[PDB]
């Protein structure tokens, strides 16, 4: 979603969140995520401005403190920041890719059925439509948050076709962005 | 249930109980948990005064010699305290989480489906409401003290959503507690 | 079934029993403990004494030549003492426990369904009233007899009870009783 | 389909293909191999000719700034050329043979069933007709573009058979081609 | 069978055979042990006298050129010596038994469902009736023959009763007698 | 099928085939042995003369250039020689025995199924009838040529009885005889 | 060093650096800490204002933009928070504890040698007075900010004594602070 | 040193010990298991008496709050009992025996070294005379307190004798005795 | 020692020995088998009988309560009985032969090196003249009695010749006898 | 040595060699490689024709009914041909490469030394100039011949530059050839 | 010391042995192979008469009731025939050659070092002229009889050579005699 995003282009507007929105998300999220349930109120604390950055293509940033938490594009669901994930890293389930697709996932590309039955994956039970923190082997940070286009039950049966969606990934644009700056967009 | 008690501000009163109900509350701990009936009488000693601190938050504790033994949540079940439960730790069947999420069990947060359906968590048959250890892979000792809001059949078919509420954990408010000081509060 | 019993005080009387009375228990150890048919007349020589011990509790002791064999509560099935079973290990199925319940069974503790379910644990089929040798992977020598309150495939489906009550232990009264002596009791 | 392929001896003809059929093997392509989506702007680009050379057997390869990318014969599904599958591995499942089975893989020969269910191999779901990339344990990259002969399943099951039909492998004529 | 035989005791008489009836004999070896077959040539050369050895209990041994190579009782089947499966392991499935086993195997007792269903020991598909080597781990050559009293599948089901009764041992009287 | 053969006492003729009964015989080896096909104009090239070299109990011989290629035994479905096997080991599927049976192996005795079911064996699926190869853990060639008796699921299941028979094993006397004339 | 620290009763007062000063301590801490040095413009940016927050016991907290950074008693040598510590977890080496002794560093407890010595525990080299993560197997965010009083070396040889010394430790009472 | 020992039998006299006397014991407590320092405050609470219970053969066990702490015999070292061990299993170092040693070991066995030499057992590095807790693998708490005859090295290099003496154990006299008064 | 031993035909006489002479054998006993020591009283109580029975070939059985106990040749060191040794196996160090060796164990047949050396096999510390308990893998009783002809060290290195001589083994002539009137 | 090899354009004569010369050329063969004593009367049978096969880049090609045994260059040692390598593998001690090294290899590459110590590879002894089999742990038949340029010893410790020179490898043009004139014989 | 060997043709003559020839014999065969000392009155019992059977190239095998038990070539020291060994497998150290050799192995074919040092072989201590069995990994019965031509320690460090000579294999014309006139007893 954000391999040619630039920060200093790409921003268009924007607003900032009144309470019932505010609460609104914030079920929105919990229902998405129990996970992070715990820690919405940390996250989000009740004093500070909730804000909404629109950029290009859609997509809208959710953001406290000028922190990225969360984003989405044409009104779909909210996926967390990896960031966001990296401070917390159980509020998605877990996906390990094999070895040999590191590199592209780190290149924005779909992770296929192949990288997720390989002996150097593990393949979490997971429905389809459920977003998932994409991981390489020893390494506690994910490299990327995604969504599953076929069950974990299909990918191991199937394994053929697009496992999981690549939505966002380290060092690509909304990585590098890393905070919102009011001053790469007009504002009236 | 504890993460912002203090023993300090949030006990309220304490009551002595008399011999007939220590027995009835001993034959009903028994039910509960039947490992530990050839200890009760080590635990709770006939000749020794047992007490009931009552807490904020309709909170309970059952304690003998100033040691906390159980608590309870408005005349619900009992829940072994983490001190006691590390002493007797056959009385509860365990719930093994995900390897990587002791840093969040030991920050109070529940147990979601997802952390107990990964190959790194261990999830055994459990109806809801039982009473239960959570152990991870690297401690020897039980991280927290929980109970199921699903069964662990619907945790593994539905996957998502609160598996195990943490219910207290080791160096929350009641650990740190340690033992009743009637000097924390008033007695008339 | 001995944690706090003491030979100095909890035996009460010693009968030796006729013929007819030996074949009959005899028959019954071999229906229970198919193993030891051959070992019966080693352990119970024909010519020899065989001698029940009765105890407080309505326990009884099956005795021969001073060696404790057997026991029994309100006449119910004989199991063997750990002395016997360690010398004959085959008279009983086994189960093991995993460990961090050692020490408990070591004190009495009955063996919880969590503690046969775990990795460390071994667990076999075995029906509800069947005698079993509990042993932990850290020790070579039964250390309980136990008696299945659950069947195995029933402890594994519900993971919650009391899976097999710990009848006698290592170092248990009994083990320290060690052999029998006619002046332990009035006759 | 290239073991006696020669680039000097069995290239017939080369065509620079025009916009409209550019995109509709574009659109093929994408179809048999969702994974070769996002690259497709990178091995084929708007500003860059793509022809197809015609090849005896009625065979075609389709290439761009002189590399051989796809190809195909009687006008049968596209398979990727292995040094493309090389640069982008993840285009096909895989399927592992047994370290027996190398040398024979690498003579153009199909991999038995045996080859796949032995335990040095690797056997993943594949249904007839998958395009596979074949790989030995103890090598990194493709050393053959397979077609499934029989499912995966039947492959253990049958344990019997041609399993994958060897289409293309390294040092092949396809191969010693490298570029046109 | 053999746990208080004694050669100087108890061998009653020894009859010579005939030809047909040896035939016979080697008939129901075949059908018994298939695998026999091609060593029957060997094991009980045509140009050599075999002999039934009889015994105290209905016991016979048959023996060629002072072998002792399958005994029986009261006209039942033939079982192999431990020194002829010795020589030919695969006249029978084997069974293992687990460690704690052993010492008592080697005392004739028999074969217990939990000592053949723990983690040292290895359970093969048996029917009730059907003549076993029994081995441990760590030792190359069958300890005893038995006979399954429970089938395999019961034997690791049930895990309760004679699994397999202990027919013939190391160093037991038929061992030590060794020869005719 | 060759434990008392000697190529200098039971060979009692050889004949030279023609083109139809060789296109024939391929065709058979083909639909036999399909990995055999794309090998075919190596081992049997069309420039060269194809013989049947008849033997003692219903036994023939396929070579070609002096090559032992195929053998059969009462116009009975073709087995590849071990030394043709070890050249192009896909021809068949492989059963592994266990370490006690190997010198029975190399004697010609059938593998019984407890061979095939214990932990150092490797146990295939193979219909009855498979003709298969025989190897042995640690080492790298096929010591005998089987056919099964009984299914792989058979063998497993059952445990008891001839799983796969022993037709032609490594230095027995087709072995031995290596090339004809 | 704060098991019994409270935020409410224990902080005396607070001071903000000048720029001298502040350039000096970065110097300390890449020195005590070289993996920090990419990292220093992020978790201390020159813009915001450097504070050290006076404790009892003559602690100090080094403290930017409320975010507790580093921790000294005494003028020793800084260490870092843990909460900053899991963000960075590479600036410290690690020693992983055996699954035993979990508990006890919870509690505060030094860490003897057998808990690092056992079969659960990882030994990683480190001099005596290195300042290292203590970590429990398969989680990625250390329990504990120790300092080596036996070396690595010293610790498996020797296997008696206290090995490591417990300064900060998960739920202590700065853990509990949070911030500033 | 337990084996025979019975509480109703074997037990003297007791005496509650003065300041000066609790400063020293505490002072050699922490001077042989620096790892009990943060602990002493709640196991020897300072408002509370400490007493020692004089037994036959010269014993002496420390006590507070009727808890059996540590035992001596003579005027020797301190030893931990079991029961204070299990609470607190870091003050000394361990060693694992192997399975087949553990019967036997709860027989005040002392430990001989193939018990610890065998793939089921763990030795790790101690010094003649330093106290030990005895483990087992399949067991989780200590099963006995002991002290090296011959060091670790030796016990590995040597393999034979009395490796590790055992001195109290699981079930035996001090362990039933549990508390006093 | 006992492969051709009977009872029936080898025992020549018995007798009683006296009390010095049991104190000295009791010393020696226990310098020889430290662990022993605390079992010496059970095995050998004081108020009962010890007896040598005298057999062919210079050999003496110590008996007590008709239990064989130890035995020994031409007046030398005394070796524990297997039955006495499966009750109390921690009185000797063992070694763990390879599969190949078990039948022949059991036939009284010496432990050649290269029966030690190979991976089934386990090998650990052991002086020339150790007694030692001698395992398989597949058995948890020892099955036989051995003394090392070769220290461990030399038997690894050289891998060649008698590296432990086989004294006495299960169902010998002296496992059969097992007890005396 | 092979890699641009063709036999329709880099073979220039084909000799016959006399009796006497053939006895020397086994004496040849079993002091490079012992193993291959016993095999010779196969490999190269009394009553056959023994050719050598010239070929450019002053490189002879041994062979015996079409098929090709042995090459050198400029009468130097001789080395085997894979095919015949495969028949009898005895005749060289081997090396390992990981997993990496394998596509290249089968480009006529060279192995660097971090190929031959990495944990997919195996070394074994070997000293400089030995001539050895190049395996792959996922290949039962060795991809290349190859010449030591470093000692196993020096491979292990120095990691770095050229372990081992690939002089002849799977599918090369001298594999390709495969026979020289099977229609002669 | 067999692959050529038939017994129709390579038999020339049998000599029965005095007693204390035999006694002789005994006494070496024990020095040698001392595992074999209790087992001797049966393998040749002082009743039944020993021969010798001269072979062709000064071969003899000892011979008790028609069966093979040892050969020795003119009167070097004695090798126990395979089939002895296997029943009496103790009376030698053994060496397990790798996967790839046993196919040569059965052919007759020494040990070369490579095949000694690879993965799945393993290589036992014994010096040079020391016997030895010869084992695959997947077989339980020894498959050759050698004698070590380097020593196990210069095999590992020097991995180039023939390691051990192959004097008996399984199916040699040896095994496949199996007995010498059987039915004279």
């Amino acid at each position: 979603m954000f391999k040619k995003f630039d920060e200093k282009e790409n921003v268009s507007n924007c607003i900032q969140l009144k309470t019932s929105v505010i609460k609104g998300i914030k079920n929105q999220l919990i229902e998405q995520f129990p996970g992070i349930e715990p820690w919405l109120n940390q996250i989000m604390p009740k004093k500070d401005p909730v804000k909404i950055v629109r950029c290009h293509e859609h997509i809208e940033i959710l953001t406290v403190n000028g922190e990225l938490l969360f984003f989405r594009q044409r009104e779909g669901p909210f996926y967390p920041t990896l960031r966001l994930l990296h401070k917390y890293p159980f509020i998605l389930p877990h996906q390990q890719v094999d070895k040999g697709a590191i590199k592209f996932v780190l290149s924005g590309a779909n992770i296929m059925c192949p990288g997720l039955t390989s002996p150097g994956a593990k393949l979490y039970p997971a429905a389809v439509d459920t977003i998932v923190a994409i991981m390489a082997a020893g390494a506690a940070h994910a490299l990327c948050v995604g969504v599953m286009k076929m069950s974990a039950e299909d990918i191991e049966k199937v394994n053929k076709g697009i496992g999981i969606e690549n939505i966002h990934y380290l060092n690509d644009g909304l990585w590098h962005m890393k905070t919102y700056k009011a001053h790469h967009h007009h504002h009236h």
